[PDB]
DNA sequence: GATAT
RNA sequence: GGCCCUAAACAAAGGUUUAGGGGUAUUGUACAGGUUGUGCAACACUUGGAUCCACGCUACUGAUUACAUUACAUAUCUAUGCGGCGAGGUUCACAAUUUGUAUGUACUGAUUGUGGAUGAGAAGGUUGGAGAAAGACCACUUAGCCGGAGGAUGUGUAGAAUUGUCGCUAUUCUGUCAUCCUCCGGUUUUGC
């Protein structure tokens, strides 16, 4: 067989309980709803991605940083290949519902749309161009994959399918995403004896099914998500099914926007409304009402507002409005400066390992009665300047192409520089 | 490898 | 202890409890069973040509049958750019001669062959194993940035820059020029 028939399919690297399956047996197995009705779902494994944001207060230079934790959860190949494929088929209905209700233009994330995160900020940035003196109001779902309520998700399910209740493959489905199982990796690592440092060493799934029988249940290892929301973030189905929950809700903020002569736009969790100045208060709190049906809230502390008036002939923002990667106040476009500072630490920690192992072998060819030799730096240059592909500099230099900013060329310039003194320091 | 959430 | 299957009990719910069983890597050969023709063929489906013939092709079923071979998500950009040349040796363990001896044996240096490892374009540490050695394997670990203003100093449409090195490409810069110092402002804007 070939993939190119069948785009669901994707081999996947991470260890599980099961091992991974080839082409012909996916296309046998999760074609058969009788297959999916008696399927045995094996749980996810589960981890914490770690984050810190860093604020030292203005008046005074105290040090204060914020971890921040996202819960992740991953299924099982077999699982994966079944999530993947009904993806594929709930797909096809919801964009015939986008195509009805105009919705084309306003649901940016997670959508086969053939555009960039560059495109959808430029889009935004044009509108507020067009509309001249205007506001931006910003707002954040809070908690948005965890606060899913589960009767909610399975009504709009029924809908993009156009069923009164679910079919029994498709409530299989259901009730494996919503009341979901779990099991912790470094608990499940600690008590098999699995060395965290290498995992994938002779061994092809993470234990037997006796063990997993014995070892893992026994031990009370597997939770069970007994509350009436939330679905896992890591599942091929999730992104989709969080683009199914906000669909009516995305029809009336758009009516919303559209009545005062507006614009609307949803990235995942993050919406964006370009409104007339005089809306610009109201509009958190009818917000807040009208989104107290789908029982999820709004962050109230991350509303940011901005607006826009002309000074002389230039449109001038108050403060800078943050979107999507890129900064705008008015005229020009910048990239954020803490994807630049993200650069900056992966140069720097890049260079320091390139010289540790300079050092490292310059013992060897002492020991061994070998010339020294200095740092070589093809690498280096791959990952971190221009002449490199596939790095942060090529998305840069797309960016400045796109979006036609000098400033941004600005911006990139002194990285060439500061990686020739970094190598030399 | 790089970007957005 | 979530999930699936079987059986029972209470009843009729997209049910609860008890008891028992389970978790399909890959590619083939046997073996076992269904549906059917007249013991031993035949088996699926999209599609084409005139029920029949043919192409594509998951080829009646087998995880619950044996045997054997082979080895974090979604969307987007892109797939450490490609190709020559370094390389003579060094090190470790055996084996065969000969180098100096004692009595073929017991030592000792060097030449000659076979096998492990290694230079090559940066994945770091440890008195930790294994090992004949290994640069390999196993075990345990590993304020910053951006915008603006003032200065001080240098400098100028083809040329410059970029990997151990060369070639073919490719990308970036070129007076709102570069490095450094000072001051003001921003950083709900960092997915292990
Ligand atoms: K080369
Ligand atoms: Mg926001």
């Amino acid at each position: 067989m070939n993939n190119d028939d069948y785009p669901w399919f994707r081999k996947r690297g991470y260890l599980h309980f099961d091992e991974p399956v080839s082409l012909k047996k996916a296309v046998k197995y999760v074609s058969s709803p009788e297959k999916i009705i008696k399927h045995s779902f094996l749980p996810f494994l589960s981890f914490e991605v770690k984050s810190f944001k860093i604020k030292k207060d203005k008046s005074t230079k105290q040090l204060s940083k914020t971890e921040k934790l996202r819960p992740i959860a991953y299924s099982s190949h077999l699982d994966s290949h079944i999530y993947a494929f009904y993806a594929e088929y709930l797909t096809g209905h919801y964009e015939l519902l986008i195509q009805e209700n105009n919705l084309h233009e306003n649901i940016l994330a997670f959508r086969s749309l053939n555009k960039s995160n560059i495109e959808f900020a430029k889009r935004a940035f044009d509108t507020i161009t067009e509309m001249g003196e205007c506001s931006a109001v910003a707002l954040d779902l809070s908690g948005f994959f965890d606060n899913l309520d589960h009767q909610i998700l399975k009504h709009q399910w029924c809908k993009v399918i156009g069923t009164e209740a679910l079919p029994q493959d498709h409530f299989a489905i259901y009730k494996s995403i919503t009341r979901y199982s779990k099991v912790d990796k470094n608990r499940a690592y600690e008590i098999l004896g699995i060395s965290k440092n290498n995992p994938k060493y002779n061994r092809r799934k993470i234990c037997t099914p006796v063990d997993f029988r014995n070892k893992i249940r026994k031990n009370g290892l597997i939770i069970v998500n007994n509350s009436q929301k939330g679905i896992p973030q890591g599942s091929p189905i999730s992104a989709l099914l969080s683009n199914i929950y906000m669909l009516d809700f995305d029809i009336e903020m758009r009516d919303y926007a559209q009545e005062r002569g507006g614009h609307y736009y949803r990235y995942c969790d993050d919406m964006l409304f370009i409104v007339p100045t005089k809306y610009n208060k109201t509009l958190a709190g009818d917000v807040a009402q009208r989104i107290k049906h789908l029982k999820v809230e709004l962050n109230t502390k991350k509303t940011e507002i901005r607006d826009f008036i002309y000074k002389d002939s230039t449109l001038v923002a108050n403060m800078p409005l943050q979107y999507l990667g890129f900064i705008f106040d008015g005229s020009n476009i910048l990239l954020r400066s803490s994807s630049l500072a993200r650069y900056s630490e992966r140069m720097k920690r890049g260079v320091r390992l390139a010289k540790a192992t300079m050092d490292s072998k310059n013992r060897i060819r002492e020991n061994k009665g070998e010339a020294l030799k200095a740092l070589f730096k093809k690498k280096l240059y791959a990952r971190y300047s221009h002449i490199g592909r596939r790095n942060f500099l090529t998305y840069g230099y797309r960016a400045a192409k796109i979006m036609n900013s000098k400033a941004i060329k600005r911006q990139l310039k002194p990285l060439q520089k500061r990686l020739e003194n970094e190598i030399l320091k």
